[PDB]
């Protein structure tokens, strides 16, 4: 039964693997303060054209979110986001357990506005409400769609004029940034946020998030705050090994490509059978609407996720890709599906 | 210019006044641990017919919602509450400082309904969501509006079902419970809720809310927790004089009537000139929709609230009436009002 | 039964009660916004010689302490106090609550000294402990104690030279600066913290702090903390009338004054019968060493508080004067004492 | 330059590597939900006779406390440890940023004792302090000293008594329990204990502790509180298969016999040299106190951690041995100390 389910359901790259496997018996400080780590925060700081950022890794995204909001934000502060930002739904009240409120916007592209960061302001004003100090924004956002270069550029802009804070959430920033819609590097996210993340779970690592701080007022004392978290890895070097093999020889967008590659042909195969999409996509998440009956037949062979049932019979489904999925599993869905 | 701007301008009622007054010099003991708050507790006892209730004196609204919530939930539960309700607006994320969700329902007339609470509960699954444990309604709400009898029966039960604790928020309890379309006594929210307050700052008092808890489960070692957050007062027994005063002789229902009745001249005002309600009420609270060359003027004469300015050149105002509100006022309110739309 | 158990067993001075009698049916704004705080806020800066200080009315002592903490710390900061602190003993962990911890020194005679402060920096170093930032201390002291002018001078030169804010709280604060050993006044306190308190609540008001932001770094946004904590009081004029009558015409010390006047004719009479205190003292708090057989016959007449009961079959008990303290009742102590 | 720094210095033993290698490009659920954590779990349940036990396997020590801390806490509760504790020292006060006080016991030799845990009971009372709920230790203790199995047996009694839970870090349990001076098993530890971890990452494992919940009060939702607090990993059969070889075939008591086994090499050179030991030990921790030119020579060819410089020119170092430790670095430290004492 091949899965569709995530994109981390298998361990790493082989030439992460190759990595451990050589460099296992050699001793190392702990903490982040070895070798491994020094030659990718600085393969990183080169990538973003921003060698005095400061670069932090960290195992999980769900750490990282809240250890960046937690680092924002001070007590009566809160972060805006939309209603289907990670954040907001899925981290079981992570933020919220840091003592911030999460203040969400009705997006249903799950994209944030100028207008839903302005409207967030206007409603929360006075001593009797939260100030609104932090922006979080996903690329890929949790519903498969991605900002464009002008829209991460007008939000920047914004949040300089009231004077906000900008993070972005880069678990899949692999399939962003190596999308055909897509139109930002790297090099331009570090130029418009105050902090970001470039995730390595879910595009070839087996773990690890590169935390990177980009606002100087942000950095102090960061690696107290990881370590008060609980996310101060103590063999951290591994961490760094991730990076250090992801981040060298564009490795880490071929992955991305590959991802998106497979959605696209997921995609052709759905669109080809008069099946429509929940959301518009360019990467490697698809929100096809099934039948119900063409579900149960088509979970003999693959797996998927359910996302939300109607009351129509139908459901919107999840497929997801990654680095790892095989092309063949791919043609194999549509060929199964064009059959039913 | 006269103020209707909320229904805490004034200090207290006279008779509370007195009793501080005639009791100063005398030797208390200290952090609720006195006569005047055994004595209030055991009235608030006899008026819900639950003598069995822990009652526990605390100055402030805000500081009540945060103690029951943080009485109330693990550190994974989450309280549930309309978009308007006070702990999702009004507090500065205080819910969110202890360390909880508050997840919401859009309720366009602040009140709960059980379609909202099992849809919070289905929209909250999975070990990757909070788990919703606690449901906050208040009564009246933040709007005016108030729950019948047999709408609190229905949250009430359906709250059993699904293994939910219900909180009632009285700040406005006095109003509600004096309002002619009003069917609840204290009794039935006593029965129908596992915790709930009364609000005297709001009703004649100085300060002070009384936090009944009901729920066995939820009672043990509450007064650490009140230390805690700073919120057991020290002169505790000041608290209970106000309670001791409100809560003999009906004197919190007649407050709330005398409220109620003077809000009844303004509304009837304000509907002889054909200005609209943004939401309904029989409370103490008013939403007129007015023009804003209307508010211009009537600013020289009164202090009103100003709530949602609106595109058509209008805004909503909020005018609060209290206790302490005088007759003459609001008729010269209504007076003014119709020199200005004729 | 005659108490000497605290200092807050009756109710308000006369005088505040007059003004809230004589105030009633006026109309006022809330939350502090009103006419008697402006006015009291006014006069405290006059009297501390720095009308640029903040000046905010909180109810209680506990509610200041966790507010001040909270608004001078970062999440991996922590408070510096000695081992008898109200913050390290008595407020079931209200600064811990608030996501802090304090770091405790042993110091007997309830006062830090330099020594201590260095000892508590050297001892938490490197990413893997909290970075003390913050030192509490008390005048008077929970055992009765009280700085001097150098002391206090010591202190905040150290504090300054290491990057520490100092907090002090002054729930006796009356007591300390009417006290014939005391070389200290407001101005001079003013001078050398970041935020201290004016405690109304031991001192002849029914309830009250002053809690004063000397330090420009932490006075933003101070209101929507102390609205979120639960402290920003609705009819907020009613803390500013007890300060608007305590800070007027010396009112504040006079009462100070008293309170040391009662606790001094307790001391004469205690050291006339030959029973030490368990610390000195020139305040309005005493500890003296009685015989069990001794406090179970003076329990008939008066109530105290029990400290601490020792093997040798003695206790530590606390007699506490205030304001309202009635000097016939000290000198009915004294002479059922001499008769024991 | 050859390190005794600490116990996680080199990656993993080779048979994880073996099988994380083989494993690698299958497909598994995510969050734990998988087949190795499934047989870990199992094999867990097995050596502790308690097939009823809750395992969750977390990454890291730190976020093992902390978790284990807020499970067993309500807002006014506390936990007792020694002051050389792990939660009271090296933490950066993760235990209070869940919102808890750690209260301490001054022990010099890094064991609670029942005594203790009663000064502590003692000391804070009333509503106006935090109640102790929780006691901590840890075995190996933060000094290298452990505990007898009586010693346990008074603590887990008092616990019992008292009220209290009971929780055990095991970071150092692999060394602790192939000690020759100990008569505990995993068996007793799951008797006597609500709670405990037994640490990977320092006995063989890249990462690992797995979290015993045995108390079933602690139970409930242990998985949202993981996920909460930022522990639950997405590819969490990589913390599965690190149990399930460490747990097989006895591999994790050979391999704390194999890192207590160099230990006695280092402790026989140190002992035949006259430097003596701040700290009895058996376990993979030794505490020379050394004179502070021998260090500077030792530095050339040695990793040490610099635990307290002393007045008298001498300084207390720590030396820890690993499952991956030399023997040749160990006889090679023996024999250069000696011609540096010569």
């Amino acid at each position: 039964p091949y899965s569709f389910v995530n994109d981390y359901s298998v361990g790493m790259h082989p030439k992460i693997l190759d990595l451990m496997a050589r460099d296992n018996m050699t001793q190392h400080a702990g903490y982040g303060q070895d070798s491994h780590c020094a030659k990718a925060a600085r393969l990183i700081g080169e990538l973003l054209e921003r060698p005095d950022a400061d670069v932090h890794f960290i195992s999980g995204g769900t750490q990282t979110n809240l250890i960046a909001c937690s680092l924002a934000l001070r007590p009566w502060e809160a972060v805006i986001a939309t209603q289907l930002g990670h954040i907001s739904t899925h981290e079981t009240g992570a933020i919220e357990a840091t003592g911030h409120k999460v203040v969400t916007a009705p997006c249903p592209d799950g994209k944030l506005r100028v207008a839903d960061i302005e409207s967030a302001l206007h409603e929360n004003r006075s001593e009797h409400m939260v100030i609104p100090k932090l922006v979080y924004i996903s690329n890929t956002t949790e519903v498969g769609t991605q900002y464009t270069k002008q829209e991460l550029e007008d939000i920047s802009a914004s949040c300089k004029e009231h004077g906000l804070y900008l993070f972005l959430d880069g678990a899949r920033l692999a399939s962003a940034l190596s999308s055909p819609v897509n139109d930002l590097t790297l090099a331009d996210i570090a130029r418009l946020t105050d902090m970001f993340y470039i995730g390595a779970t879910k595009a070839g690592g087996m773990f690890g998030e590169a935390l990177i701080i980009l606002n100087d007022a942000l950095k102090p004392n960061a690696r107290h705050l990881i370590k008060q978290r609980g996310a101060l890895m103590a063999k951290g070097w591994l961490l760094g090994i991730q990076f250090e093999v992801l981040m060298k020889d564009n490795l880490f967008f071929e992955l991305g490509a590959h991802s998106n590659k497979m959605a696209a042909i997921l995609k052709a195969g759905l669109e080809a059978c008069g099946i429509r999409l929940a959301w518009p996509s360019a990467s490697n998440q698809l929100f096809p609407i099934l039948e119900n009956t063409m579900i149960a037949e088509l979970n003999n062979d693959f797996d998927m996720y359910t996302v939300e049932p109607l009351k129509d019979g139908t459901c919107i489904m999840r497929l997801c890709t990654s680095w790892a999925t095989e092309e063949k599993e791919c043609h194999r869905f549509v060929e199964v599906l064009k059959r039913l």
